[PDB]
């Protein structure tokens, strides 16, 4: 039973991945479970402000470190009380390491995760030198808020769970056998079909990631394939 | 502004159109969005097995081409002059703030999320323009590259340098034993502009220094960081 926490403002957008798809299926099932903290529930204020104005001046908002420690630290009993041994906080940011497949690999081993979803224009340096185990990025632009990357970091999890090579996929094809004028390509037999099949992903990868040739590791069947055409 | 998503799972994009700065934009009709299902294209199985053989099930291209020309003729309808078919795979060019930026000069998008394990090379072929990955990671459908995209995009809107942002802080003036930086507390114009430069820069040589090399610096932060090395 893998355990989610998400810090955010909008608990509501993660419905998009716990009632649709493979996701919500664990999360109907209890493969998963993803709990929302709204850090306005541990705010002060007849407005239950969570940002303020930055130190320094410039524009936007900050959100407060208080909020958020309290809910980071309400998130860590639920997950003690779920039975979980240990749970790191992510931070979702443009400044965290790149997340890519073999990252994911790594969370797999996991009993849970709490996940800090920023919004504003930042938050606060102290809360993150002290709450903030883990910092990942989904990528190199900007987006509004740190949900996006949240959900995008849980359904690359949950996607990989139990009850539910480096080179890129070759193309496909299914009904019907012409489309506007177009054939799927006559390649048949088994063995003639892999290794067309491979051929069209090597090529791929050699047209568009050629930098991902350096890091493949062929079977000895593949290397003959690439030696004989 | 035009945005359609061809998508199984049009409720997901409530993430968007319903929460936070994109819902505001929204729902003050700067843009809007229409979620197209292709089973409602259907004569009602979108899946099919693949020619080849093999596991999986492809998406087929009747319904996805009779689902993209309808959004097609919408789009004409909204009277936008040029709208691009992007498609969300892992085996499209990186998605970053360069590319994000470049979308700025579109009518609208018509975005085509993939579930399955492929989608039909000969629908490729005719209907889509570009093709782009949000991440070197699996995620068990387009959706959330989608919302990524039109998230980042929306974001810069009107009406809505290659360094990695500085630290910020906000109320209260020591939190955990940690103080705000004097410089920040009490600092003018220029010492404030030089501390956050100086900042952006370490933080950048420190996290992401292969992005050191593509930044070029203005002669009055050249000489900001020579007064320091």
């Amino acid at each position: 039973h893998v355990f989610f926490a998400v810090i955010t403002l909008f608990p509501e957008m993660f419905d998009a991945i716990t009632a649709y798809g493979i996701s919500g299926r664990a999360a109907k099932r209890d493969i998963v479970q993803v709990t929302c903290i709204n850090p306005r529930d541990f705010a002060e204020g007849n407005y239950r402000r969570v940002d303020e104005r930055p130190f320094g001046g410039g524009p936007g908002m900050v959100m407060m470190a208080e909020p958020l420690a309290k809910a980071i630290n309400h998130a860590k009993q639920l997950a003690s009380r779920a039975g979980c041994v240990h749970v790191p906080v992510v931070y979702m940011s443009p400044q965290g390491k790149t997340l890519n497949e073999q990252a994911v690999q790594q969370f797999v081993d996991y009993d849970g995760l709490i996940v800090l979803c920023g919004r504003y224009e930042g938050v606060d340096e102290r809360l993150i030198q002290h709450y903030v185990d883990q910092e990942w990025s989904i990528g190199d632009y900007v987006l509004s808020g740190g949900e996006l990357p949240a959900m995008v970091l849980l359904d690359s999890i949950i996607r990989r769970l139990p009850n539910v090579d480096g080179l890129l996929d070759c193309p496909q094809y299914t009904k019907p056998d012409q489309f506007e004028g177009l054939d799927v390509p006559e390649i048949g037999h088994h063995a003639n079909i892999e290794k067309w099949r491979f051929l069209q992903r090597y090529q791929r990868t050699l047209e568009r990631r050629p930098e991902l040739i350096e890091q493949v590791t062929l079977t000895k069947q593949q290397k003959k394939w690439l030696s004989d055409e």
